[PDB]
């Protein structure tokens, strides 16, 4: 037997390394490939993959991994492998993201987004081969989060003998689209904007895998997505239309997961832009939204109003004392000393689908627009595609934009860093568009230390700075919801990383 995904965008890529978009990752990171490490969902512990073992030096500066043996790369219509997986593998594929001697770095787009906007390249010097099957990673500095960056689901296994047999022949450009991983399935077929298919790893190194066949059938239109599990054309559907909770909830045969999840949805600012350079400006634009509105009419209760950037689950939390309260008598009185009682036209740049930190963007869109015509602030709502929306946000062509984050791993630089740091910015992320040293000042320090407490410390002034300054607007936090037929069994929604049906099965 099969199953079919119902997916609410096309792939970018089949490259984990160069996407952070959420909608990609659930599609082929678990199912395709493996990690070295994974972290816990409970306990937050590191967990062995494809690394058994794992060491940090005492200065923090190396790092080693024991790695698995016997472990078979795909066998695919277009690749066979000579050897099992090994050290060169792993040199290979995390040497690609910094090293620019590396044959595939500049591949493809040669942007690595997630590893660029923590700066990997000024983390990792070299990873030494010790043995067939150990490595040690050299890096320039400690850092705590290192270990944390190695199990996200950007830090998959790739070949390297693949990746050289394609260089014989120079078609490097067919490794990230015809993907070679170690993974429970196998990369079948991809019809653009339409499937994917992929085939059960009849030699996957960690469980008998359960499902034939898995089917991702890309559909944008979150109603299409609902009827589609009406009528049972999909077993299972990424982010159910909140609007639909209760339909799905009275049908018998269809369960709905609703799992706690750490995330942020946002309404981030151009900082770079006029008049949104001008922080009284920014003040006034969010003392004019009427945010309980918002709980109601597009999280339907369901989220968490946000008291910070992080969510109230994140070990960094603390609760902002000089959170914008709406007050749109306030908001008016802002915008004039900001130079602009008649007020100016701006866009709100919306999401088409619904994301964990925000079911339905264009609703809100739809609310602030009518909040902030009160106080003489013309919005026009802009939507695209969500991959193109997601490139021309990443080239920060929006005045305002509401986004956010669901986290990859419980460390809570993962909010900071590939958020709100200058790097971010320079590699096509950081929707704010906000560099502040002084700022990326305070995360660099929270890395500096493993001490839980002093970490904490630069992370609650790292969060006080962002409601001082407001780069960007946090909202609220939302559940994690899958919709599924009853037949479906062995899914895991976790509070963080992507979506995994490495162990799912029917009947």
């Amino acid at each position: 037997q099969g199953l079919v995904y119902c997916a609410e965008a096309n792939p970018v890529s089949f490259n984990p390394q160069v996407t952070t978009t959420g909608s990609t990752i659930d599609i082929i990171a678990n199912q395709l490939y493996d990690r070295l490490i994974s972290i816990d969902p409970v306990t937050a512990e590191f967990k062995s993959e494809l690394a058994t073992d794992w060491k940090i030096s005492k200065d923090g500066k190396s790092v080693t991994f024991t790695l698995r043996k016997g472990v078979k790369f795909h066998t695919t219509a277009y690749f066979t492998p000579t050897r099992e997986f090994n050290a060169d593998d792993v040199i290979f594929t995390f040497s690609r993201l910094f090293d620019v001697y590396n044959p595939y770095h500049f591949v493809g787009d040669a942007n690595y987004p997630y590893f660029q906007s923590v700066g990997i390249d000024q983390l990792i010097r070299k990873i030494v081969r010790v043995s067939d099957h150990q490595v040690r990673f050299e890096l320039f500095n400690a850092e705590s989060s290192f270990l944390a960056n190695m199990a996200t689901d950007f830090a998959v296994v790739l070949s390297k003998e693949y990746a050289m047999a394609l260089k014989a022949n120079n078609q490097e450009n067919l490794f990230d689209q015809y993907p070679v991983g170690t993974g429970p399935y196998i990369y079948k077929e991809y019809r653009r904007d339409h499937l994917v298919r992929f085939y059960k790893n009849a030699d996957y190194w960690k469980h008998e895998v359960a499902l034939e066949q898995l089917v991702y059938d890309i559909t944008p239109n979150g109603t299409t997505r609902i009827a589609k599990i009406l009528t049972k054309e999909c077993d299972v559907t990424a982010h159910p239309s909140s609007a639909q909770l209760s339909i799905l909830a009275q049908r018998d045969d269809i369960n709905v997961e609703r799992e706690t999840n750490l995330n942020i949805g946002y309404w981030a600012f151009n900082t770079e832009r006029p008049p949104f350079d001008n922080l009284k400006v920014r003040q006034a634009l969010v003392h004019a939204i009427d945010i309980e509105k918002i709980m109601q009419a597009v999280y339907y209760g369901n989220g968490l109003r946000a008291r910070s950037i992080l969510p109230p689950t994140s070990w960094a939390f603390e609760p902002q004392k000089n959170m914008p309260i709406f007050d749109p008598q306030l908001a008016k009185k802002l915008l004039t000393e900001a130079g602009y009682e008649k007020g100016f036209d701006m866009s709100i740049w919306a999401m088409p689908v619904s994301r964990i930190y925000n079911p339905n963007a264009r609703k809100m869109a739809e609310l602030m627009q009518s909040d902030l015509r009160k106080i003489g602030v013309n919005v026009n709502i802009v939507e695209y595609e969500w991959n193109t929306f997601i490139q021309r946000i990443g080239e920060h062509r929006h005045d305002s934009v509401l986004l956010g984050w669901a986290a990859d791993t419980p460390d809570p630089d993962n909010f900071f860093s590939p958020l709100l740091s200058c790097t971010a910015t320079f590699s096509g992320k950081n929707p704010a568009n906000w560099c502040n040293p002084e700022f990326d000042l305070l995360l660099t320090k929270a890395l500096d230390t493993t001490d839980l407490n002093l970490r904490k410390q630069y992370y609650d002034a790292a969060q006080s700075m962002i409601i001082e300054q407001l780069p960007l607007y946090p909202i609220a936090h939302g559940m994690r919801f899958q919709a599924s037929s009853a037949d479906v069994e062995g899914i895991t929604l976790g509070p963080f990383g992507a979506i995994s049906l490495a162990n799912a099965r029917k009947k």
